[PDB]
């Protein structure tokens, strides 16, 4: 049984608890009320057992894909945010923390891939995939390869996959139809069938991963990577000098990357339901609660719209949410881990030829709507 009277978060041991905790003492001194931040080890797996129980923190922070399996055993509770504060913030992030019609959760911050560049490789970055193979020749004449990035992982190749109509499931009114996906139609089928003629041509290995591909890039061996904010603070250290920007669009059409939201979430076993919805809509979505976290890490874009505008003066954050805002929310139903299995499996079976790239999404689709 979860206190009264008092406030206990969880969040993990990676983000900006101390400015969290900043945040909080100035709650306490507004109100009385203590607010106390913790960052236990595998909170994710913990918190389903102990709210199971009536106990656990008051709010949980955690992306929002694992929030729908919370909601489904009834472990979140419903939020209440008036249409004035709603429309502080950006309209697409409230579709990431809707359960079948409930909101359950405030969005927080804003996650998306982005093309990253080297600057002294590359002039101008490529707007379109079309033109990466005869770029890669050129390079190639120097030495260089034009793009490498992590293939072994869905999560890094679909934003191709998914430009010209690819989607993991049907999304409408805060509802996913989870017998219509997109794996196996046109759409993903020219992109799969791009990403394996690069394969093939050999402007890429598809034995690249993610450790691979960063090595590549931070030592100046590769003119662009596919990465996210949690990148960057080794590419500082690598001294390249880069950019940020919008991925290339294919047939003329944005690429889609998977768009991952930091999410807060109210305990439903909690007695203190009122006092979270304070300190979260007037204490930590503020500009002043924001930037308290922010300055003690980094959070990347923001949901909060007055804020982000401030933020975005850096080009890295811009880009990050200028490629989330053509990207595709990341499902929040139980049915995705399905799709990530399915959909590794017919990437690695392309790569690798030894499957073709029609019936290797023709078997995925089965695999996920069976």
């Amino acid at each position: 049984k979860i206190e009264e009277g008092k406030l206990v978060i969880w969040i993990n041991g990676d983000k900006g608890y101390n400015g969290l905790a900043e945040v909080g003492k100035k709650f306490e001194k507004d109100t009385g009320i203590k607010v106390t931040v913790e960052h236990p080890d595998k909170l994710e797996e913990k918190f389903p057992q102990v709210a199971a129980t009536g106990d656990g923190p008051d709010i949980i922070f955690w992306a929002h894909d694992r929030f729908g399996g919370y909601a489904q055993s009834g472990l979140l509770a419903e939020i209440t945010p008036d249409k004035a504060f709603q429309d502080k913030l950006y309209p697409f992030t409230w579709d990431a923390v809707r359960y079948n019609g409930k909101l359950i959760a405030y969005p927080i911050a804003v996650e998306a891939l982005s093309l990253i560049y080297n600057k002294d490789l590359l002039p101008n970055p490529p707007k379109t995939w079309e033109e990466i193979p005869a770029l890669d020749k050129e390079l190639k004449a120097k030495g260089k390869s034009a793009l490498m990035f992590n293939l072994q992982e869905p999560y890094f190749t679909w934003p191709l996959i998914a430009a010209d109509g690819g989607y993991a499931f049907k999304y409408e009114n805060g509802k996913y139809d989870i017998k219509d996906v997109g794996v196996d139609n046109a759409g993903a089928k020219a992109g799969l069938t791009f990403l394996v003629d690069l394969i093939k041509n050999k402007h890429m290995n598809a034995d690249t991963d993610y450790s691979i591909a960063e090595a590549a890039f931070n030592k100046g061996e590769t003119a662009m990577t596919i990465n996210g904010p949690r990148a960057w603070s080794n590419i500082d250290t690598s001294k390249v000098n880069y950019g940020v920007t919008v991925l290339p669009t294919f047939k003329g059409q944005p690429s889609k990357p998977f768009v991952g939201v930091l999410s807060a979430g109210i305990n439903a076993a909690s007695p203190n339901k009122e006092l979270a919805k304070e300190f979260l809509e007037n204490y930590l979505l503020t500009d002043e609660g924001l930037e308290a976290v922010n300055k003690d890490k980094p959070l990347g874009a923001v949901a909060l719209k007055s804020y982000e505008e401030e933020l975005a003066k850096d080009p890295r954050i811009a880009a990050t949410m200028e490629n989330a805002q053509k990207g595709e929310i990341m499902p929040n139903i139980p049915q995705m881990s399905a799709f990530w299995y399915a959909v590794r499996t017919a990437v690695i079976n392309a790569a690798s030829g030894r499957q073709t790239v029609d019936e290797a999404l023709k078997d995925a689709q089965t695999r996920i709507t069976k």
